[PDB]
């Protein structure tokens, strides 16, 4: 009923990151799913209630259609005032895959039309840009190598985790709890929430890396991972709902699959500064 | 109590596709699919289903850039030989598309795989086709996107039949050029002359096999590879509801066609022209 709005600033954030969430709807109201439709970065200087007032004034209509997967098709909208930083994506059609930004698109109806009736608002004020690191460097794996993932434990108004990789070492060596430790509490990486994707991690390295595994980072000491990338299912639950990292723990692994018959996992507890 | 099923959609060769519990060895935490793909065999379902759950799988949860799932190797294996490759050494796949709740794996304790159902698909030498991901995410400006809505019963109740559980997806066939008014009447006709024919398997979880026993352009053909007999898994089009399927009784109780624009600008000029009742599906 009410709409709501909730603001990150992980880390002049003269950018700001919009995702809005809404109920897929019968325009004939049958609620048919939840879904999310993400909006990008856009200069401005409006407060978010002003945004989010003029959000749920917009007609939206939603579509299902197929390409190698369900997508999901947010129709152009407008006018707008505020929301004109970002007219690019508001007033052409926007196309997303229905797995992203809806749990339930086998509910959305392909014989009655469906509009979006937006009530959540999320945003990230940003000091724009994020750096992700790219997909192919994430996936690459190699013989010998240690996995270095972090373990993210969120509390949600309901506790659970999900897990990022940050790049491999080299094996060497008895990897002991207490040695990593040392290692990982040098790097002084401080983590902070965002809503970019739904929910995103950030991560500042704020103090000394090696050459090999800055080079994995692509040299970037600030670094942003999406939870709808990490683990959609779980991203749904963060949507419109207050998050906050209650634990973070370092994970060392091995990297290719027939190491993990070979070598166990280093759980290090309570890695890293989270950023209240 | 551990059970099986067998689809034969539309033989030598056996799609194998398994669920089991992921456990602390030392307490259920999820469910979670091991596909364990093609190989020949003659064995019968009972033997390889029996020889399955008395393998030792290991679990471990990972990352690189999306959350994975590691089986481990298992051995040793008796009517499970044509399968050793993936079987006898380490499999990794995304958590997506093989576990319900990847979250809730512990990473502080060892996790087992105890699997309790094996569902297989009998192929014949053909094998499976598959359209590749390019040729169906390709989108082209005034073109109409000739798309299947499929609408599955899962674990229904059969004491309901026949008087007033349904979830439905949608899979992409192939374009034709919009020229000329797109009725309901003349593009019934022309799908109609097609003569599709539905059948579930398994692969993947749950998969539609289209055979197209009619007539059909040289255009609208080649974007299909030429093939007559297609394979769509909902493991690639909805995860979500493939994992519902899993270890639940299928049926395919409605196809219709919906013939939608191709690009999105297009989907505010064009409205969907839905075609109900397309096609035959076969049990």
């Amino acid at each position: 009923m009410i709409p709501k709005y909730k603001i990150y600033t992980p880390g002049y954030n003269n950018y700001m990151y919009l995702i809005c969430y809404g109920f897929v709807e019968d325009v004939e109201k049958k609620i048919r799913t939840i879904a999310a439709y993400p909006l990008g970065v856009g200069k401005s200087a409006s407060h978010p209630q002003d945004l989010l007032e003029e959000l749920c004034s917009l007609k939206v209509t939603v579509r299902r259609t197929a390409g190698s997967t369900e997508k999901i098709v947010f129709g152009s909208s407008g006018p707008l005032n505020h929301l004109v930083p970002w007219k690019k994506v508001l007033t052409s059609g926007s196309i997303f895959n229905a797995v992203k930004v809806c749990r339930n698109v086998d509910q959305i109806q392909l014989d009655k039309h469906q509009a979006l009736r937006i009530f959540f608002l999320s945003i990230t004020k940003l000091n724009d840009g994020i750096y992700m690191i790219p997909r192919t460097m994430l996936e690459f794996r190699r013989n010998n190598a240690i996995a270095f993932n972090l373990l993210v434990y969120l509390k949600i108004d309901k506790v659970a985790s999900f897990m990022l990789h940050l790049g491999n070492f080299v094996r060497r060596k008895y990897y002991s709890v207490d040695y990593c430790r040392r290692k990982i509490d040098r790097m002084k990486l401080q983590f902070s929430l965002g809503s970019i994707g739904g929910l995103s991690l950030h991560i500042k390295i704020n103090g000394v890396i090696s050459k090999r595994l800055f080079a994995q980072m692509g040299f970037q000491k600030n670094l942003c991972f999406s939870l709808m990338d990490i683990n959609p299912w779980l991203n749904r639950l963060t949507w419109n709902n207050s998050c906050e990292i209650s634990r973070v723990a370092a994970v060392l692994q091995p990297s290719i699959p027939r190491e993990f018959m070979i070598y166990d996992d280093v759980f290090i507890d309570n890695t890293g500064r989270i950023l209240k």
